[PDB]
């Protein structure tokens, strides 16, 4: 019997036309030297956050963490990114990658990091990566020499204050990454939800081509959901002997999200998120299974293919 | 010697490109039965507002006020305008005109009164009436079936909260006026400043075509600056034997601005308004003089022509 949307693909049921972009959102006010939630795999573990009801006494294995060479953060200003790159260059002599996980169209107007925000940050929901990047390219270019309104989100994810300017310079994140001495790689993943099979296939192929000394700096809007997902996936790929529990604990304890089971709770206005949290918990487990069952033969079978013959259970 | 901009035309010095529109502003939240600052010329006089430092004991002549047949208000929802029309129909059997004094592009999206707001509300500054109305038509059409953000302005005259919707219906104010049983006449007057010689020439020519029993409902955004200026001008035209002081007092005391001399005191942020207030005071006197000198012969020469040979003094 037909299943319309399998586990891992719940977001496909949502209607993109209901979340179209309406404002240039300020992604970072540029006040700090670094982006928020900045963390590397070299960092010491800290106490787990109370909301996840984890075992504070637990001491996760650090097997492979010194060699892992990844980091994560929120969005950043160009200056903040140069600070990130200088900081990482101290840890490695390999190429440093800015891995941009944002599906939403974003860039820099007069050096100000902005994104084209629709409700739930789903302005590019349902678009292929090709379409998402075309929207981004067109929108950014159309802003040049035009008057724009750039605002942070306040009460209820609506604009609050902000500023108005006639734009004199437009840049993509790629341009800003390269100016900072980083290589650039884009995975257009949708905010709030599990990355698509497409997203993950693209990441995996990318991962297989990296030189051994590559450092991956993942980032999304806040450096939480999407950033932690790919940091976790990378940790599993590179350190397949480490237990799922150790992976989840250690990626949370250096400053990420915890992607295991926990007592979920939402303000009723945030109750749409609940099923996306469960979905992510299940898919993390399914990806761990993929890594275990496909690493012997060197990942001959792509995630998307394997997932269709080995579907996840709600 | 060459004067670049004569008195009455100061706003011509400003650069339109510095005030381009950036948001659909909510013009009325629709919560009251009537628009704000609603008043008719049949209304009782109230005590003057203290900020104008007037003589609270002075009683201006009411000569001609019963026959004047004018009103003013802020912008309105379609339902509010029907309440206005109903209220006015009780007072007259003549044609009731909606005299729209707004240069800013405005209309109704799903019945919601909005305007395309640039800084200082100068998004159509410098445009001819033809160009302003074209901008308006094009912007309104372009909104149909599109996602828009509609916000009230809060602190700093920047968007605060508001709403996002996909628009199923678009209307011009003319359509809304006619649906309420009102005739429609548009004068594209710039917010905050004295109406241009073009604006006034157009109004005077319109005035001369009116039947005796015509009722004029003037409105602008708040129903203060522009609305009162045209109410005052109409009062002078129709009641030319009444003293200038009496005109100014009585239009203020039924609920309009006071267009005579008063001690101006601005917030530091509002100091740009000071010379425009002073300009309006001088031009109101100059218009009174035009009426006194040209009424006997039936206005053979228009305001714009007379003003050029009788320039106002700063
Ligand atoms: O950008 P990444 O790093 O993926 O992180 C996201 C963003 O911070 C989201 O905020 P925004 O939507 O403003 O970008 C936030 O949603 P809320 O701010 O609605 O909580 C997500 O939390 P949850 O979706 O709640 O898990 C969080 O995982
Ligand atoms: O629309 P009309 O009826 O002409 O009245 C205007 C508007 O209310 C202006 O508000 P906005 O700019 O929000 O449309 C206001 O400026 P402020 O609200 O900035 O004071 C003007 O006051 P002054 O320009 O201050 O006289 C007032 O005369
Ligand atoms: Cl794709």
């Amino acid at each position: 019997q037909t299943v319309t949307e399998p586990v891992g693909s719940y977001a496909r049921a949502e209607r993109p036309q209901d979340f179209e972009g309406f404002v240039w959102r300020l992604d970072n006010d540029g006040k700090e030297a670094l982006p928020r939630n900045f963390r590397t795999s070299a960092d010491a573990l800290r106490a787990p956050e109370k909301k996840f009801h984890l075992d504070a006494a637990y001491v996760p294995s650090r097997e492979g963490m010194d060699a892992l060479h990844i980091s994560g953060s929120s969005a950043f200003t160009p200056a903040q990114l140069k600070n990130v790159a200088a900081k990482l260059r101290e840890k490695t002599a390999g190429p440093i990658y800015d891995v941009d996980l944002r599906q939403e169209s974003h860039g820099y107007l007069d050096g100000i990091p902005v994104s084209w925000y629709g409700e739930r940050d789903w302005a590019n929901l349902g678009k292929s990566q090709h379409e998402a990047l075309a929207d981004e390219r067109h929108r950014l270019h159309a802003a040049l020499h035009k008057t724009v309104y750039i605002a942070p989100l306040g009460k209820h994810k609506l604009p609050e204050g902000g500023e108005v300017r006639r734009v004199q310079k437009v840049q993509t994140e790629q341009e800003v990454a390269e100016a900072a001495g980083m290589r650039y790689f884009r995975i257009a993943a949708t905010d709030h939800v599990w990355p698509t099979p497409e997203n993950i296939d693209r990441f995996l192929a990318f991962y297989r081509t990296l030189p051994q000394d590559a450092w991956l700096h993942f980032h999304s809007e806040a450096g939480v959901g999407r950033t932690t997902a790919f940091m976790v996936m990378t940790d599993m790929l590179k350190n397949p002997s480490v237990s799922l529990k150790d992976i989840l604990y250690r990626q949370h304890e250096i400053g990420g999200f915890y992607y295991g089971e926990f007592p979920i709770k939402t303000k009723d206005k945030d109750s749409w998120k609940t099923k996306y949290y469960r979905e992510k918990i299940v898919m993390i487990e399914q990806f761990y299974r993929y890594v275990q069952e496909n690493r012997a033969d060197g990942y001959q079978t792509p995630w998307s293919v394997w997932l269709k013959s080995h579907p996840a259970k709600a």
